[PDB]
């Protein structure tokens, strides 16, 4: 993927954020490929291919994370990328959060 890709997928991912239901993580990827391929030209991907972009994405973002310099100078496109991350990060951790509270 492009970075303007990516952005534009990281774009849909957190606008339906709300939308991810713990355990039904099939339901949602399936969605965002098909809003991707419809509104947005993406290729066409499977579900896997989908997430996989995804995890990608999130990794990627751990290491731009791991590696930030006190005073360095970024572009509004890292920027945007980076924050749209950190929005879906955080709605995984909430997910993650509520399973834990419950665990058998």
């Amino acid at each position: 993927l492009s970075l303007e890709e990516k952005i534009k997928l990281m774009r849909l991912v957190v606008r339906h954020k709300h939308e991810l239901v713990d355990r039904k993580t099939s339901e949602f990827y399936a969605k965002i490929a098909r809003i991707g391929y419809e509104d947005e030209g993406l290729a066409i991907h499977t579900e896997s291919a989908c997430r996989n972009q995804i995890i990608s994405i999130m990794r990627v973002y751990e290491q731009r994370l791991a590696h930030r310099q006190p005073g360095m100078k970024t572009t509004p496109e890292e920027d945007e990328l980076d924050q749209l991350c950190d929005e879906w990060k955080a709605r995984l951790s909430e997910l993650q959060q509520y399973r834990e509270k419950f665990l058998v």
